C-alpha cells in the first residue's frame, strides 16, 4: 500500500474505473492553465521543492566568511475530499450504468479550479506568484460591448509584439467572458470566430478560474509547473452508508518570464 | 569553464596542485562533524534543498480545500576569500618548495570552522538546527577539575544508555578542553586514554569550533549532512601582485535524532 | 582565440548558450530585409568589398595610357555593446530560468534595426543605397484613412505591373502602419486580411525600420546583402558585478534593379 490506501477501500475494481474516469474526464475539461505552461512530468509524491536558482545574503559576523543560502519554491498539496454512496459502488456490480458520481465531478470541478486559481492568479498565502499578477505588461480593459472586444484583444496583441515576444499566442476567457463571447455574432458569424482568426494557430481556452481574459504566449520558456504527484485519488474514511476518498495533486509553479503575457481586466 | 572561473586564474598546473593540496590538508584535520554525521554525498552546486518529509498547513478560504505546503531546509552556501601573491605563484616554476600559502591555510580553517559551526550549534539565520542546541538531553556539567572529566562522560554515557541509544560513541571536545586532556595525567598515563577506554571503538574528537564538550552515538542514522558542493577553489580576480581566490562549500544538515547526543557544558 | 574574444568572458556553457538564444531570437523576429533580399551567406570576418563592376576614369598625362579604377562597396562593421551582470550568469548554474537577459535583447533590437535601416533607407555616410532612396518609381501616397489603404497597396501594385517588374509582391509596414493595419477591419475581417489577398503569395511584413511602407517584388535579382560575419557575439571587458559584451555584423549591400519596388510614403 502507498499513503493513498486504496487497498483499505470497499470499492471494487470496476466501480474504481468509474470514479476515476468521472474524476480525470472532469478534471481535463476545467484546467486550463496545463495547455498554456510548460509541463514537467509527473516526478512522485516524495519531490518538495523546485529551486529558482536564486541566493540571499546570510548574516554572518565571522571575518572573512561570506554566507548564502539558496532559494525554493516549496510544492503545495492540494487535496478536495468528497463522499460516495455505497449504494452507487455496490450497484455497478448488478449492472448500473447510472450511479450517481455527482460528488467525485464536484470534486474534480474545485480541484481543478484551485490549480488554475494557483497557476493564473496566484496563491500569496504559499508564495507561488501567478501569470496575472506577475505580468510587466499593462491590463487593457475589456469594453463593455462584445462588439469590440476583437479590438481589444488586437491591442493586446500589439502589445506583445511591441514587446518584442512572438509566438504563438492563446486567449484564456473567463466563463462570463467565454459565455459573451460564444453567444454573440458580429456579421452573422459568431465573436469567437472573430477571435480566432486574429491568433493563428494559437487556440481560445475557456478559464473558469481567471476573472476578465489573458493573452499569453505559447513560445515555450516562459511558465513551468513543476508537477510533483498528478491527480490522484486517495481513501480516506467509511461507515455503513458511505465511503470517504479525496483527490490530490502536489506542484510546485514558475513564472519566469514577466513580459510573455497580458491580462485583460475586467 | 563553469562558475568556478579556474581557467581564467593565471596560475599554472603545478602551483594549483599545491594550493589545493593545502587547502584539503587543513580542510580534513579541522574539520570534526563529518567524522560523527551521515554524510550523503556531493551531488553538484546545481541542487537547493533537501525535504524535511514535513507538511505546513496553508490559509484557504475554498469549500472543500485543503492546502499544505512541504518544508524543506534550503542548502547554504560557505564562502572564504583568499589572496595569493604571484610571486609563490611563480616561484613554484622555479622549483620552490617553500611558497607562502598560508593564506589558503588560513581560508581552509576559516571553512572548516564555519562547517563544523553550523552542524555542531546551528546557523539560526539560515534554519539550521545543530547538534548541540537540538539534543534533548539536558547537560552534564563539565568539572573544573581535569581528574573529574573521565566521572563526566561516564555520566554522560550512563545517560545515552539510560534514553536507550546504543552504538559506537565519539567524543568531540573543544580546542581548551583537547588541550586540558592532553596535557594532564591521573595515574602516569593520559587522560585521554582514561576517556578512551570508556568508549570502545569510538573515538575521541577534536572539535575545534566547539564550545565544552559533545558525546554522541555513532549509531548511524540520527544525523545527515547533504553535501552539495564538496571543498572547492575558484577564481575572482588578480592584479599585477596577487591573485584573489576563494573556497567554497554548499550544504544542507538535518539533525533528525535529538534523544542520541548528550552536551557536555562548560 | 579569434577577434571575438569569448574564452576570455567569465560565462559558463549554458550561460553563454541563453544569451546567443537571446540574442538569436530578438534578431530574427526583428530583421525584415533579410526576407526580401538574396543573402549570399556568411563567408567571413576577412572580406572587406563587393565590386559594383563599374570603372572610374583616373587622371594620367602619359601619351597613349589610359587608366581606370574599379569601384567597390566597402563592408560596414555594426557593433552594439551590451553589459550583462554576472549575477544572472551565476545563476544559470544553479537552476535559474529568469536571468535578466533584457540587455542583450536591447543590443538585439538595435543591431537589427540598424541592419534594416541600412537596407532599407540607406546608409550616406558608408555609401550604402538604401532600397527606398533607390527606387525610381514615384511614392504612393498612404491615405489617413485605414480603409483606404489597400487601395494605394492596389495602385502601388498597377505601377509595378506597369513597369514590367513581376513576381511575388511582399509589402514591408512600418511599425505604426502595420500597428494600425492589425487593428482595423472593414468588413468584418481585418484589414490585413484584405492586403494579404492582393498580394497573392507574397507576405506581408513588419519592418520596424521603416517610415511608412513599401511594396517591392521578390523576383530574385534585385537586391544583394553580402552578408561578411553574420550575427556574432564578442567579449569587451569585464569587473566584479558586469561582463561588457557586444554584438557584431558585418556586410556590404547593392541595390542593383531601382525599378522593382514602389515606396509608401507617410
Amino acid at each position: 500500500v502507498n499513503n493513498l490506501y486504496r487497498e483499505l477501500a470497499p470499492i471494487p475494481g470496476p466501480a474504481w474505473a468509474e470514479i476515476e474516469e468521472e474524476a480525470r474526464r472532469t478534471f481535463k475539461r476545467n484546467i486550463a492553465g496545463r495547455r498554456i505552461v510548460d509541463v514537467a512530468g509527473p516526478t512522485g509524491f516524495e519531490t518538495s521543492a523546485v529551486t529558482t536558482g536564486h541566493i540571499r545574503d546570510v548574516q554572518s559576523e565571522t571575518s572573512g566568511l561570506q554566507v548564502k543560502q539558496r532559494i525554493v519554491q516549496e510544492y503545495i498539496e492540494l487535496r478536495t475530499p468528497f463522499t460516495v454512496t455505497r449504494q452507487a459502488i455496490d450497484d455497478v456490480a448488478r449492472g448500473s450504468g447510472d450511479s450517481d458520481w455527482q460528488p467525485v465531478k464536484d470534486a474534480a470541478t474545485t480541484i481543478a479550479m484551485a490549480e488554475d486559481r494557483a497557476i493564473l492568479h496566484g496563491l500569496d498565502a504559499a508564495g507561488i506568484g501567478g501569470i496575472v499578477p506577475g505580468s510587466s505588461n499593462a491590463a487593457v480593459a475589456i469594453p463593455d460591448a462584445v462588439e469590440d472586444f476583437a479590438d481589444a484583444v488586437a491591442q493586446a496583441l500589439s502589445v506583445l509584439r511591441t514587446v518584442g515576444v512572438d509566438g504563438p499566442y492563446s486567449l484564456l476567457l473567463s466563463s462570463a467572458e467565454y459565455t459573451k463571447v460564444s453567444e454573440s455574432t458580429d456579421h452573422g458569424y459568431p465573436i469567437r470566430e472573430h477571435l480566432s482568426r486574429q491568433l493563428g494557430a494559437g487556440e481560445i481556452i475557456w478559464a473558469p478560474a481567471l476573472e476578465g481574459a489573458l493573452l499569453v504566449s505559447t513560445r515555450g520558456g516562459d511558465y513551468e509547473l513543476h508537477l510533483g504527484q498528478d491527480l490522484s485519488i486517495g481513501y480516506y474514511s467509511h461507515d455503513s452508508e458511505t465511503v470517504e476518498l479525496y483527490l490530490q495533486e502536489t506542484f510546485g509553479f514558475l513564472a519566469l518570464t514577466d513580459e510573455s503575457s497580458v491580462p485583460l481586466s475586467l
